[PDB]
C-alpha cells in the first residue's frame, strides 16, 4: 500500500538458473561450479536491485559497492530460504529450479552442515508464518547489515538509511512486540550462516585448482578481497540482539 512496499515488490528479481547439468553426477566438482556460476549471476541482480532501492543513492559511492560487496552472502541465502520455503515447504534447498539440493547433493557438497543451516533458515519462514512483505523488507535490511568496523566513508549517510529501513519493517509488522523481537532474531540468525559459507568459499578457492572447482571472475575477486576483510574482523555485521 505505501510507496515502500510497491517499490521493495517491483524491483524484486526474477527467476535465476545456474546452468547445472543434471545429467551429470552429482560431483563436488559440478555441483559446486555450479554453485560458484549461480552465484556470479545472482550477483549481477542484486547489484541492479540494490541500485533501484530506495534512497540507495544517498549513500557515497564507493559505500555502495562496499555494501554490496559485504552482504551478498547473506542476501542471497535469505532469498534462497525463501525460495525453499514457498517452492519446496523446506523439504529442500531450492537454490535455482535446475539446482535443487536433496539430502544427497547437502553431503556430495561437503557442506551438510551449512546446508542443514539454511534448511532450517527455511523452516523458519514456515514457523513464523512470514508474509511475502516481511520477506520484501527484511532483506532490504540485510543489504545495510554489515560494515567495517571503522566505519563506511559517508557512515551518518548509511545509518540514516539504515533507520529507515527498520522502520518500515516495524511499520509493515503492525503483543507484535514479540513479532518485531522475532523477525530481529531471524534476521540475525543469517548471519552466522553466511559466516560459516565465508570460511567455507574462502577456503574451497584457495584450494580450488587441486580440487577441479571453478570460480568466475567476479566470485574470484571478491572471495579473495572483500571476503577476508570479514573474516579477519576488519568487517562485521550488525546485529539487533547481543
Ligand atoms: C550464494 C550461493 C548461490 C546463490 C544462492 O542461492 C545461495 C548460495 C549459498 C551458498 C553459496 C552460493 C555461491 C557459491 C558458494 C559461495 C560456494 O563457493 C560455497 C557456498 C556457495
Amino acid at each position: 500500500q505505501p510507496i515502500f512496499l510497491n517499490v521493495l515488490e517491483a524491483i524484486e528479481p526474477g527467476v535465476v538458473c545456474a546452468g547445472h547439468d543434471n545429467n551429470q553426477p552429482d560431483s563436488f566438482a559440478a555441483l559446486l561450479s555450479s554453485l560458484n556460476e549461480l552465484g556470479e549471476r545472482q550477483l549481477v541482480h542484486v547489484v541492479k536491485w540494490a541500485k533501484a532501492l530506495p534512497g540507495f543513492r544517498n549513500l557515497h559511492v564507493d559505500d555502495q559497492m562496499a555494501v554490496i560487496q559485504y552482504s551478498w552472502m547473506g542476501l542471497m541465502v535469505f532469498a534462497m530460504g525463501w525460495r525453499s520455503f514457498t517452492n519446496v515447504n523446506s523439504a529442500m534447498l531450492y537454490f535455482a529450479p535446475d539446482l535443487v539440493f536433496n539430502e544427497y547433493r547437502m553431503h556430495k557438497s561437503r557442506m551438510y552442515s551449512q546446508c542443514v543451516r539454511m534448511r532450517h533458515l527455511s523452516q523458519e519462514f514456515g514457523w513464523l508464518q512470514i508474509t511475502p512483505q516481511e520477506f520484501l523488507c527484511m532483506k532490504a535490511l540485510l543489504l545495510f547489515s554489515i560494515i567495517p568496523v571503522d566505519g563506511l566513508k559517508n557512515q551518518k549517510f548509511f545509518d540514516e538509511l539504515r533507520m529507515n529501513y527498520i522502520k518500515e519493517l516495524d511499520r509493515i509488522i503492525a503483543s507484535c512486540s514479540r513479532r518485531f523481537y522475532q523477525l530481529t532474531k531471524l534476521l540475525d540468525s543469517v548471519q552466522p550462516i553466511a559466516r560459516e559459507l565465508h570460511q567455507f568459499t574462502f577456503d574451497l578457492l584457495i584450494k580450488s585448482h587441486m580440487v577441479s572447482v571453478d570460480f568466475p571472475e567476479m566470485m574470484a575477486e571478491i572471495i579473495s578481497v572483500q571476503v577476508p576483510k570479514i573474516l579477519s574482523g576488519k568487517v562485521k555485521p550488525i546485529y539487533f540482539h547481543t
